[PDB]
């Protein structure tokens, strides 16, 4: 789960 449904990536954060 990501912010705004965003997209998770290798990361760890979040794709917007």
């Amino acid at each position: 789960w990501c912010a705004s449904g965003c997209r998770k990536k290798r990361h760890g954060g979040c794709s917007c």
